[PDB]
This record gives C-alpha cells, structure tokens and sequence, in this order.
C-alpha cells in the first residue's frame, strides 16, 4: 500500500558518465542492485 | 498496490555518457539492475 | 502502508562518474544493494 | 505505518565518483546494504 | 507508526568518492547495513 | 510509536571518502551495522 | 552592456490571487512599480 | 557591464496573495518600486 | 563591472501576503524602495 | 569590480506577511530604502 | 574589488511580519537604509 | 580589497516583526543605517 502524491521535486544531474545503477528522480516502489 | 499522483517534477541531466543503467524522471513499480 | 505527501526536494548532483548504486532524490519503499 | 508530510529538503552532493552504496535524499522505508 | 511532519533540512556533500554504505538526507524506517 | 516534527537540521559533509557506514542527516528508525 | 546565460531555473507559484506587481521566473533589465 | 552566467536556481512561493511588488526568481539590472 | 557566475540556490516562500516590496532570490544589479 | 562565484544558498521564508522592504535570497550590488 | 566566492550558506526566516527594511542571505556590496 | 571565501554559514531568525534595519546572513562591503 502506497500513497503518494503532492511531490514538487526538482533534480540536477551533471556530469553523470558511464552509470550502470540506477538515478531516478522520485521512485516508489523497489529497488534490487546487485 | 500503488497511488502516486499531483507531482511536479522537473529532472536536469547533463553530460549523459555511455549511460548503462536506468535513468528515469518519476518511477513507479519496480527496479532490477543486474 | 505508506502516506507520504507535500514534499518538496531539491537535488544537487555534480561530477557522478561511474555509478553502480542507487542516487534516488526521493524513495518510497525498500532498496535492497548486493 | 508511514507518515511522512510536509517536507522541505535541500540535497548538495559533489564529486560523487565510484558510488556503489545508496545516496537519497529522502527515503521512507527500509534499506539493506550487503 | 511513524508520524514525520514539517521537516526542513539541508544536506552539504563533497568529496564523496567510492561510497558503498547509505548516504540518505532524511532517513524514516529502518537502515541494515552488513 | 514515533511523533518527530519541527526539525530544522543542516548537515555538512566534507571528504567523505570510502564510506562504508550509514551517513545519515536525520535518521527515524533503527540503525543495524554489523 | 547584459551578458546572461547558462540558466536554469525553475519557479513553483501556487495560490497567487489578485496579483497586481510583477511576478517574473527571470527578469533581465529593469523593472518600475508605482 | 553584467556578466551572469550559470545559474541554478530553484524558486517556492506559496499562498501569494495580493501581491503588489516584485517577486523574481534571478533578476539582473534594476528594481525601482515606489 | 558584475561577475556573477555558478550559484546554486534554492529559495522558499510560503505565506506571502500582501506584498509590496520586493521579493528576489537573486539579485544582481540595483534595489530601490522609497 | 564585483567577482561572486561557486554560491550555494538555501533560504528559508516563512510568514512574510505585508512586506514593503527587500527580501533577497542573494544580493550582488546596492540596496537603498528609504 | 571583491573577490567573493565558495560560500555554502543557509537562511532560515520564520515571522517576517511588515518587514520594511533589508533581509538579506548574502550582500556583496553596500546598504543603505534611511 | 575583498578576498571572502569559504564560509559555511547558517542563519536561524525566528519572530522578525516590524523590522527597518538590516538583517544579513553574510554581508561584504559596508553598511549604512541612518
């Protein structure tokens, strides 16, 4: 069960090189990484 | 189950190289990254 | 359950080389890192 | 049983290089690092 | 229960190079790091 | 049973190399290092 | 003599009734009230 | 002679009622108000 | 002469009412209220 | 001659009612009120 | 000659009523009120 | 002559009513209150 809402999120990124995980603004929910 | 709503979200990237994972603004669900 | 709301967030991400995490400016939930 | 509202959060992250934990500006749940 | 209301943070990172534990601004839950 | 609110926190990080722990501006919850 | 470049801003504006100034996101110049 | 250059700039107004002045994000030059 | 460069700011208003001065999150140049 | 670089500022507003004066965020030149 | 740089400031405001004067988180130059 | 650099600043004003002076974070250069 999620609620979410009413978000104002703002994201500065620079310089971002050779990702391999994962860069996400807002997430809900799960992240796995191995 | 999921409830996401009313978000304002602006997202900067700059200098992106050889990007490999996941970059997503909003997200919602789930994220694998192997 | 999860009630997250009103949030405001800023994220300020500079020189992110070589990324095998998570960098998330807001997460709901659960982040698993193996 | 989360409830988290009305937040203003300011993230500066600089020369974030070789990440390979979990960097979030705000996160409501659960994270496990192996 | 977790009741996390009117929070105004700011977080300075710098210099933050090969991370591999949790770097969160505002953290609500629970944090497992082995 | 958890009632945080009203926090204002500044946090400043400097040479935060090799990070391996939790780094946390305010943390609610548990913390488990092992 | 301007020279204004490399900007980016984002303005959030919510509940703004009866505006009767000047409300601008960038403003380059010269700005008269009476 | 103005030279402004890489700026990023985040704005928040809430409950801007009424309002008779001047509310800019980033203004460069002059601001008269009688 | 002006030389104003690399600012990262974030600016939070909340409960503006009945402004008549003047409200700049940056400012370069000249301010004046009579 | 004015040289103002590499600025991270964070302001926080809260009940600003009936301004006549200046509120600024970060001002580079001159203020006068009268 | 000003030479002003690397500054990493935070303003916290809370009560501003009839403000008439200057508020301001970081002046480079001069002031004057009257 | 000004060199100002490297400051980490933080400001905490609560209940400013009525105010006609100056009221700054960080100021540089000189000012005037008549």
């Amino acid at each position: 069960g999620y609620e979410v809402h009413h978000q104002k999120l703002v994201f500065f990124a620079e310089x971002v090189g050779s990702n391999k995980g994962a860069i996400i603004g807002l997430m809900v929910g799960g992240v796995v990484i191995a």
